[PDB]
């Protein structure tokens, strides 16, 4: 029926996030399409497994997000959501900066 699309775009609008150390930080790309399209998260381009920061990271597909807890200057960087489905893929990227 549809390529994937995003549902909500406002609470992408901001890319750029500096939070203070020890916070919790959560992304969001909330999206619709026909089948369900998959999420995944790629950090400075690539796949971004739980090993690749201390405290691993939670993903909840109903919310559509990514959530970091205890954040620490090593998780600056960029985070990107690929979102897609049989008709399309499609993509969004935030920048973390921990201060």
């Amino acid at each position: 029926k549809r390529a994937p699309y995003w549902t909500n775009t406002e609470k992408m609008e901001k890319r750029l996030h500096a939070v203070p150390a020890a916070n919790t930080v959560k992304f969001r790309c909330p999206a619709g399409g026909n089948p369900m399209p998959t999420m995944r998260w790629l950090k400075n381009g690539k796949e971004f497994k739980q090993e690749h920061r201390i405290g691993g990271y939670k993903v909840r597909n109903q919310h559509w997000s990514l959530i970091m807890e205890s954040v620490v200057p090593s998780d600056k960087g960029n985070y990107t959501c690929v979102v897609e489905n049989e008709y399309g893929s499609i993509n969004h990227t935030y920048h973390l900066d921990v201060v």
